[PDB]
């Protein structure tokens, strides 16, 4: 399983979206998720660059400023 | 709602996670969700710039790509 479209649809709604396809949701879903899988796996080999210290905030924070370009 | 850390759990498990820290899960969720709201009002001011109602896999497509990733 992966990014539920209901949660997202409320995010996008939170912006001020009104009427959204599930396909709009899922492309965003597959974006933000593959991004999330992106940062995380970054933050993973990050914590793995350590070798051990659990996935952590700065493990994200590094991971994010990492992959992003 | 702010990207539940369970769902992001199995995402970042897909990454390669084992034992995360709540600082981690939330920070990422704070990242991507900040982005997701971004692509929203983008895809939205997109679908409104059109003069239409329904946001699509396109509307994400232009919103997201318009950003970068």
């Amino acid at each position: 399983m992966e990014l539920p479209i209901a949660p997202i649809g409320r995010i996008i709604k939170d912006a001020g979206a009104e009427r959204v396809s599930d396909d709009a949701r899922i492309t965003l879903a597959k974006i933000l998720e593959e991004m999330g899988r992106d940062i995380a796996s970054e933050a993973i080999k990050l914590a793995r660059h350590a070798g051990r210290k659990t996935i952590k905030a700065e493990d994200i924070e590094l991971a994010v400023r990492r992959f992003k370009k």
